[PDB]
């Protein structure tokens, strides 16, 4: 009835009973698995989601069934009945945000889930204020290189109006400029957003690592452009511990991974602007951002710099160059005293997390394809661990781009 | 718009719809509530007859004769045979077609570009364990072809009502012994502890090496299994050395040339071939990454990183990554030197991408298990990482089956 879950390195077996609390369907059916795909109210429905969540919260503070619990449930019924919606108390918001992260199946960093600074920005009435709030988040989370996990939560969605939105997918991204010759200068994943910025008045640069401005949108208004002060945006120059020529490549990356386009759902309420950040796992930069062929695509350049036989696949020049780039990322971050975790350290700590969650909740939703690192997969323990994937609430979700 | 899974490649930005999955008639382990895709392991006349009809229809379509009187006569022949015996039998060319189709249908195989080139050995006349041995030896000889490896399958008689199965007890035709030591550790391949112990229980005099080739335990219907040692001259092995690291040869590592799965059930039109060993050639990561570096296999990563003088005390030196790359390269280099067919994970995956286009055009999709198709080193460096895949069961199929003991 409940799925048997095996680790193939150790022979150990658990049963996932947590998955029974999923109320939201994923993409798979018995006929076909779609788990490798990247992408996919009325009163009584919102109310039942609100109840579930208030239940979750009072249980977390061990006050299940108490007066404060009963009274709070009534406040929610009263507010929904009269207004079609309700509001969270700060402490509930805090619990909700932590729980959304905990429940994130694609996140390998979840051992940190209980350590999250939550800035309540629900008294935000303008794109200008959104910016102040965004800048403080960056200041806090960066902390001179000693990164701290943080989320800032802007005003929820409301029936009769447009959303607060951050158009950018992260608070910090590098520009991608489409050239007339069809090639991209900069980061190719950011061509569209670079263009949008330009359309809304941004004076472009012409470098490979021009940090983008933020397009911020208050309800039903044109987005506004804000340039981040360079002082707030910590970058790390890339060098290699043994290869001197590496630094000459002029490669660099920003310190702060902060997602800014995902919706945060708590008890049926929706937070369309709720950016969050932690710290990088080196492979995100060393492997995906720098080596993906549809990103900076630096493999060949590096392999040529290493004088590798680039003529045949069997020389494993791709694999060899990839390792040095991952090493350069780690070394550079360690040298600049900026928090990073390598994919071995990270997956080992995720295994501990799976164990903690088994005892705590009877399971952990996890998306195997995203948990296993993009290089050296079977060299990490998560490769050998079976995983059950499902949707729990509170959750982060994708939402449509606002343009 | 289309009411079929949309499939995107994120490298190239291109889109397809899988319409083939509509043909699936066996449910996998996933529900809308939870995805179980990462789990390794998750007759009556009526059921048999419909399975048969569908296979026969598959066969006649593949020769472009759907609806023809030969098609409808063969259907008639099939039901009349089930009507009177409870089973039926495949024509020679129906077996050949079904064996290839089963390979083509296997979601976990990255080598499927090759699916149309399979030598199908018909061994449905086989009536003893001794004869299975002869057939298996002939299989190994033909498939090995002195290192110019050839895809092949040998098909032994089908499961019958109230008669024992033909079974090969070993999971592969060639595997190394794993000896459980006095100190609890394992000498040889830890994956093969059980089969080694079974071999010894059935009178095998064991060796004491890291790379001892196992004997076969072969079972004819309703008999105890008989033990057969493969003549060593038949078992091509490759000594492992590295192109520039001179000391690697001194580790004394080696692997067999021929990957030959022998414990899977080949199902075709409801008929069950309990003994149908099939063989191809290796993708290099199978040996160099999994068999050699898995913690629960040979586990040689630390040894090699020490030899390479790496800092094995800290994760962030990427010592595991560095050694793994060299062990893989050693595998490739050694097989190439020995003139034994092998394919690297870059070529293999590049060619599977091409197989995906072929199949899109031919069948409207291709069942694929992303976790198994993506190699265990350098995942996102290969194009399959960036390709969404739809996984589902088609028949003919290879299936896991329970161990005979
Ligand atoms: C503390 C350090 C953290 C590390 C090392 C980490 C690691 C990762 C990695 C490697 C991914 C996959 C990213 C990709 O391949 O694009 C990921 C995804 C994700 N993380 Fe974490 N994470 C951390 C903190 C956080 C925090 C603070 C939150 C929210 C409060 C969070 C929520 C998520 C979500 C929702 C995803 C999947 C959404 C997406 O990026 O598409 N993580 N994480
Ligand atoms: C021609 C060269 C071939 C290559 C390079 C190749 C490659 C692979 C690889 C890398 C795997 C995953 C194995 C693992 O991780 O343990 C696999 C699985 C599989 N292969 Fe192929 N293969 C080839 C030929 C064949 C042939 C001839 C057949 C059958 C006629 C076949 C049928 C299968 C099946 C059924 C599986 C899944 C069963 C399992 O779990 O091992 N392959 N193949
Ligand atoms: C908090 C935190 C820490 C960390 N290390 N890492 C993260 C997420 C990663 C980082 N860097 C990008 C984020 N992940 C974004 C994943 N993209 C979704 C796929 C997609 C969908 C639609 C369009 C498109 F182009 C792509 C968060
Ligand atoms: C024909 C061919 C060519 C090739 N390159 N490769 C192959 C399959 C590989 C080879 N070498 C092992 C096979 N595959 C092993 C299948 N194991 C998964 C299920 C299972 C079941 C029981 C125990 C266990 F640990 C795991 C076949
Ligand atoms: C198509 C496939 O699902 C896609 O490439 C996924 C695979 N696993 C991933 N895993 C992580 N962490 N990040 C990713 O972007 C992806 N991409
Ligand atoms: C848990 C996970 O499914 C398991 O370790 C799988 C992952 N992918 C694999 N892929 C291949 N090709 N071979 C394997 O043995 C595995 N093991
Ligand atoms: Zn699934």
């Amino acid at each position: 009835k409940f799925p048997r879950v095996k680790n193939w390195e150790l022979g150990s077996i658990t049963y996932d009973t947590l998955c029974a609390q999923s109320q939201q369907d994923g993409p798979c059916t018995p006929r076909r698995c779609l788990g490798s795909l990247v992408l996919p109210p009325p009163a009584e429905q919102l109310l039942s989601q609100a109840r579930d969540f208030i239940n979750q919260y009072y249980s977390s503070i061990k006050r299940s069934g108490s007066q404060a619990h009963e009274e709070r449930l009534q406040e929610v019924e009263a507010e929904v009945a009269s207004t079609g919606t309700y509001h969270l108390r700060e402490s509930e918001l805090v619990f909700g945000a932590k729980q959304a992260w905990r429940n994130a199946p694609r996140c390998v960093g979840r051992i940190q889930w209980g350590k999250l600074q939550v800035f309540d920005a629900r008294d935000c009435s303008s794109a200008q204020e959104m910016f102040t709030y965004i800048c403080n988040h960056i200041k806090y989370a960066t902390n001179r290189g000693n990164l701290r996990s943080a989320i800032t939560v802007f005003p929820q969605r409301a029936p009769g109006r447009g959303d607060f939105r951050i158009w950018n997918s992260q608070l910090v991204r590098y520009a991608g400029y489409r050239q007339q010759d069809g090639s991209v200068r900069g980061d190719p994943a950011n061509v569209e957003i670079t263009e949008l910025c330009i359309q809304h008045g941004w004076t472009p640069g012409n470098g490979r690592f021009d940090v983008l401005p933020l397009l911020l949108q208050a309800p039903d208004e044109a987005p506004e452009l804000f340039v981040l002060p360079p002082e707030l945006v910590l970058e790390v120059p890339l060098e290699h511990p043994t290869l001197e020529w590496f630094a000459a490549l002029g490669l660099r990356w920003y310190a702060l991974p902060a997602v800014s386009n995902m919706l945060l759902e708590i008890g049926g309420l929706e937070f369309s602007a709720a950016p969050f950040s932690g710290w990088y796992m080196s492979t995100e930069i060393g492997t995906r951002n720098l080596c993906d062929p549809h990103r900076y695509n630096i493999l060949e350049d590096v392999a040529v710099c290493m004088d590798l036989d680039t003529r045949t696949t069997s020389s494993l020049w791709k694999d060899k160059a990839a390792v040095e780039i991952n090493l350069a990322v780690l070394h550079s971050f360690q040298l600049a005293k900026v928090t990073i975790v390598d994919h071995h350290a990270a997956t080992v700590s995720f295994m501990k997390h799976l164990d903690n969650e088994q005892k705590a909740r009877g399971g952990c939703p996890a998306d195997w394809a995203w948990i296993v690192p993009p290089i050296s997969g079977s060299l990490t323990p998560v490769f050998h661990q079976e995983m059950v994937n499902y949707i729990l609430s509170p959750a982060f979700r994708y939402q449509p781009d606002p343009w």
